[PDB]
């Protein structure tokens, strides 16, 4: 079986047969997990375990960026700073913030790898302007050749554990004042200005870039649709200007942005009409449900190739073998140091 183009989330901490139905559906090509699916590693592990029993096939995400989003964040899972703070950091010392920022990749993926996730929807490439509460210390830094930089360096230390990556929230949301969870965030500058600094990471990054979320932002000088409904913003800019071919996932349809003037479902297809791989549908898997079975028909062959390039790479070290591994403890001595 292959994956379908609809990431959703399960009902608790073990896993349900509703759980088990929707991750049969052909249409179910992910699970995202939340803090309220974790109360410790070994359950954690059998959670994951339990998925992959079901749907072999099956992509395992979470939002650990760090600092304010980080899901799990006790029973041994490293705090990881804000990512602001390694932008602090290069303020101080260019090449030991690169280090770091490494390190923190690193520690990132080895950790989640050993609960059997696939991956973490990271890093923010979002500039810091100070305009946007949302993102807030979520950015590292004002400069797009810093977040660069930086982005780049995590993506390498989450590389070092066989895990890829994921640049959001295209085209940029850290000019745009409202947050998209709750509002309709606008941004009124023109394209060339957007493109010259917020779209310059993701252009510089080039194959260190292994997946883009999209921002439920109009641009409203480019498109009216909001960039993960856009096909100007996914196709003609990133997949043609910019010529990305790697995995779009949608940011989560249950978002108040992302209400435009039908249903779930038809907000799901002009998603992937738009360009993206995945749509996620977070906090209501009933409502996930009716996705599934309701999705526009559509080809998927070159979506499939992008989703399944998202599965971790090579073998995982266990929680057992990770705590003593020189390269870990070399990373988390360099974190509490630096920081
Ligand atoms: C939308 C979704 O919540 C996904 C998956 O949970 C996040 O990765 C993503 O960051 C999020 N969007 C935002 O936080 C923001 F900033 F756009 F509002």
């Amino acid at each position: 079986t292959t994956p379908g183009p609809v990431m959703l989330d399960v009902v608790g901490t073990t896993l349900s047969r509703d759980d088990a139905r929707r991750l049969a559906h052909p249409n179910t090509g992910g699970v995202i997990l939340f803090a309220r699916h974790f109360q410790n590693r070994a359950q954690l592990t059998a959670l994951t375990d339990s998925i992959r029993a079901v749907r072999e096939d099956i992509l395992i995400a979470v939002d650990h960026e760090g600092g304010r989003v980080q899901r799990f964040r006790t029973d041994g899972f490293t705090v990881l700073p804000a990512m602001r703070r390694l932008g602090e950091l290069w303020d101080r010392d260019v090449l030991l913030a690169t280090k770091v920022a490494t390190a923190v990749g690193y520690i990132l993926a080895a950790e989640l790898r050993a609960c059997g996730i696939d991956m973490s929807f990271t890093p923010v490439l979002d500039l810091d302007y100070g305009h946007s509460k949302v993102i807030g210390d979520r950015a590292f830094h004002r400069d797009p050749r810093v977040v660069t930089l930086l982005a780049k360096s995590l993506n390498h230390g989450l590389s070092l554990a066989g895990m890829a990556n994921c640049g959001k929230h295209f085209p940029g949301h850290g000019f745009a004042e409202a947050d998209s969870h709750v509002a309709l965030p606008t941004d009124d500058r023109t394209l060339d200005a957007i493109l010259e600094q917020d779209v310059a990471p993701y252009d510089w990054l080039g194959l260190s870039l292994a997946a883009v979320i999209p921002a439920h932002v109009i641009y409203t000088q480019v498109d009216k649709r909001p960039a993960g409904f856009s096909r100007v913003w996914l196709q003609d800019i990133l997949r043609g200007k910019l010529g990305f071919t790697g995995a779009i996932f949608s940011d989560d349809l249950s978002m108040e942005a992302a209400r435009e003037g039908g249903t779930l479902t038809q907000a799901a297809d002009a998603a992937l009409a738009a360009g993206c791989d995945m749509v996620l549908v977070c906090n209501q898997p009933d409502a996930a449900e009716v996705v599934l079975n309701g999705l526009k028909a559509r080809a998927s062959a070159e979506s499939v190739r992008r989703i399944k390039r998202m599965r971790a790479r090579g073998k995982a070290l266990k929680w057992d073998k990770l705590i003593a591994q020189p390269e870990y403890l070399q990373a988390q001595a360099l974190l509490s140091s630096a920081l």
